């Protein structure tokens, strides 16, 4: 179609690889680019971390409010929150929300021990139907994006029907499906990704990642205003292990698709 053309052309104007899936709520269309190809996830992970937790707390009624200490040998690479409560306490929501909202690596490996490792992660995504994602380090190493390397990878076609059921969908409670709704729609990271290619009237919710390899992604469910909601995917990686981030390569993406909606 023209957008596939696009997206190619797109994708060989820059350099790297690029993934796409976009899911048309309205009439359940997908469109697909690399769709059932490997990325790494890199911080679009936290987003699983996140609703694993938020599944805990249907049983756990009070499993959110759970203080949790941020020590200093906890902290990693980038903690712009945990860095502020060294040595206090933070709620498993206020981890989660800062997983999410400041893509906070320190907030991520505590939800990833909540969870009993990796692995505890990963088993959520099988139980929701998500045989390809798969999470296998903590941070910082999951950004490795070492190109074939298989370990923390889904594919856009996988995230975005997952990304869809957690937020759209009935994969959580009532009440934790809306509060994951509103910790997407109040990222922090995203302006320069999947919102700047679209226009500003619509809402959109998303979870940006990078990590080597320029790798550059960004998840998002996009509430249009007066029409049904869509769930955009855009993985991006290149070459060379230190190439820069190419944040409006996902705009650009995002733009294309905007086109023909
Ligand atoms: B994720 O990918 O988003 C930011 C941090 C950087 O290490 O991880």
């Amino acid at each position: 179609s023209a957008v596939q053309q696009k997206l190619a052309a797109l994708e060989k104007s820059s350099g790297g690889r690029l993934g796409v899936a976009l899911i048309d709520t309205a009439d359940n269309t997908q469109v697909l680019y690399r769709g059932d190809e490997r990325f790494p996830m890199c911080s679009t992970s936290k987003v699983m971390a996140a609703a694993a937790v938020l599944k805990q707390s249907e049983t756990q009624k009070q499993l959110l409010n759970q203080p949790v200490e941020i020590k200093p040998a906890d902290l990693v690479n980038y903690n712009p929150i945990a860095e502020k409560h060294v040595n206090g306490t933070m709620t498993l929501a206020e981890l989660s929300a800062a997983a999410l909202q400041y893509s906070d690596n320190t907030a991520m490996n505590k939800l990833i021990a909540q969870l009993g490792g990796p692995g505890g992660v990963t088993a959520f995504a099988r139980a929701i139907g998500d045989e390809t994602f798969r999470l296998d380090r903590t941070e910082p190493t999951l950004n490795t994006a070492i190109p074939g390397d298989p370990r923390d990878t889904t594919t856009p076609r996988a995230m975005a029907q997952t990304l869809r059921q957690l937020t759209l969908g009935h994969a959580l409670g009532e009440t934790q499906r809306a509060q994951l709704v509103t910790w997407l729609k109040g990222n922090t990271t995203g302006a320069a990704s999947i919102r700047a290619g679209l226009p500003t009237s619509w809402t959109v919710g998303d979870k940006t990642g990078s990590g080597d390899y320029g790798t550059t992604n960004d998840i998002a469910v996009i509430w249009p205003q007066g029409r049904a909601p869509l769930v955009l995917v855009t993985y991006f990686t290149q070459p060379q292990q230190n190439a820069e981030s190419r944040r409006d390569v996902l705009a650009s993406a995002a733009r294309i698709i905007a086109e023909g909606l």
